[PDB]
RNA sequence: UGUGGAGGGAGCCGUCGAAGGUGGGAUCGGCGAUUGGGACGAAGUCGUAACAAGGUAGCCGUACCGGAAGGUGCGGCUGGAUC
């Protein structure tokens, strides 16, 4: 077993995690 | 025998009636000032996070935080090394 692509993956998972947080606003004052 | 009679048609009325209109909706596309992140880039800036105990072992899930890689906490795994 290797970790690259594990770590590839949680890349992924915190840029979209961290672009969520900076987005926990808008998203919700904005799809309703 | 007579402008007689059935009877029929014209004509008219009603049912159904396409198209035309009104109506608020569904669905499908396009545009959209601005804003995201995605790929590639020549060559650059910021750092050293990772690979050998990568110099604080990494990694999974989660929460918080941070200029950025990332850091810390709780639990867990070895795909963790020496003795």
């Amino acid at each position: 077993g290797s970790v690259i692509k594990k770590r590839r993956k949680r890349m992924s998972k915190k840029k979209h995690r961290k672009l969520l947080r900076r987005t926990r606003v808008q998203r919700r004052k904005l799809g309703k």
